[PDB]
């Protein structure tokens, strides 16, 4: 099992894509730290399901937009298990509104969490991973970042910023063999980034359906665990049903 | 002259690229509002040069990371000429450091200006251009936002974000015929820049060259059908 004796930290893992990722990394042998901010009951469920299928997991509370909370988050993982092999930055929110009506706090809270959180957690991971001379970071971005989407100037700015950040961090950490990649989901059935745009655009998803959380989790597991993915870095993989090919 | 009787606001226009863009948009006929953050003299030097070319310009002090100052910036332009045809989001800064040692304040100051300022100014511009049913927004991004660059996790995440914002804003404003586009310079000779073997054309770009692409998007009738795009002006540095 490719992640036996490895540690994964997944941010915003109480539900949807993040929950699915936590499960798939555990399935593949990792001990998973399941981070949440408010969904504690759901987060406990994720730990219980990992325990149930034979793995090890624990839930850690932390608001990933907050610099000292991120410090305590990583400190808790190293204290429990001594190392960090895989970080998946998945935590994010939407606060949809046309730009004209977009209030500054709807811009800021999306930027601070979706982009700032990736910065804070990538910084903390880099320290530990540079010391190990190994690691893989996977950031969940989103096709909205590549193509834009009415109502979502904050979300798309953030997810595009996550893609740029991904590439810079790939270049800084490459000399130690640390890989840094992004997975860009399209519209996923149960973790829908824009429920309103899915409807309008279902007609032009070439595969004719929404994606599943478990599918996004597989591309993530591949990037995190497959030896072939040791040579992939600074990339964005769309899993979007052919939504964005350009 | 394609910009006669049109009004342009250029943020960060006291020096370098922003200066060359303000000069160029003025030579194409526009009244230009010259935003600066603290260079009152350099700003007025640009205003002066526009006036000796026989143009109209005025300077406005505003830190475009600040909600309340951008609002003041845009009110002062509307109050003076009663319209806004072209916004060029140019102001930006760097705070280079490897990720390992990047301080939270150095992340946040680049993000607040280079990305937050683009949100604030494009929001003020959307309000006006929606009412006009015309306008052009041009954002100065950077090829470093497309390919990443060690030392610049903050600047590249901010410039990549400008590119994503550009696309969403383009889609929101398209139905009234407003174009929204980005121009991504590579390495240009400026204060921000004061080996080379990776630029196929074998030289840095000149600030005037960036200014020509901006003017083209801002003024040329063919650019009415260009929106949601990023044009690299980078000597071949990044071919994508
Ligand atoms: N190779 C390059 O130079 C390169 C490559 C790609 C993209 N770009 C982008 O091009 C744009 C212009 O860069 P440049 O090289 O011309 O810059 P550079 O000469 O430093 O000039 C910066 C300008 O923006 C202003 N500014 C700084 N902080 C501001 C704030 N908070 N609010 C409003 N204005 C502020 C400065 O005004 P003051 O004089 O009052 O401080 C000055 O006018 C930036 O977005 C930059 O990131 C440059």
């Amino acid at each position: 099992l490719p992640l036996t004796d490895r540690i994964a930290l997944v941010t915003g893992a109480s539900r949807g894509i993040g929950r699915a990722i936590a499960l798939e990394l555990a399935a593949a042998g990792a001990k998973v730290a399941v981070n949440y901010a408010s969904s504690a009951g759901a987060a406990d469920e994720v730990v219980a399901a990992i325990a149930a299928a034979g793995g090890e997991a624990f839930a850690v509370k932390a608001d990933v937009s907050q610099e000292s909370e991120v410090e305590a988050l990583f400190a808790a993982v190293i204290e429990r298990w001594g190392r960090l092999d895989v970080l998946v930055n998945n935590a994010g929110i939407t606060r949809d509104t046309l730009l004209l009506r977009m209030k500054r706090d709807d811009w800021q809270s999306v930027l601070d969490l979706n982009l700032g959180g990736v910065f804070l957690c990538s910084r903390a991971a880099a320290k530990i991973m540079l010391k190990q001379r190994s690691g893989r970071i996977i950031n969940i971005a989103s096709v909205v970042g590549e193509m834009g989407n009415p109502g979502q100037a904050n979300y798309s700015a953030a997810k595009a910023g996550v893609i740029g950040l991904t590439k810079t961090v790939a270049k800084e950490l490459a000399s130690r063999g640390i890989t840094v990649n992004a997975v860009a989901p399209g519209f996923i059935a149960t973790d829908m980034t824009s429920e309103l745009a899915a409807e309008k655009l279902l007609e032009v998803i070439p595969l004719g359906r929404y994606g599943e959380a478990a599918e996004v989790a597989g591309v993530v597991r591949f990037l995190a665990a497959d030896p072939a993915a040791a040579y992939i870095t600074g990339q964005v993989i769309n899993i979007d049903g052919g939504l964005v090919m350009a």
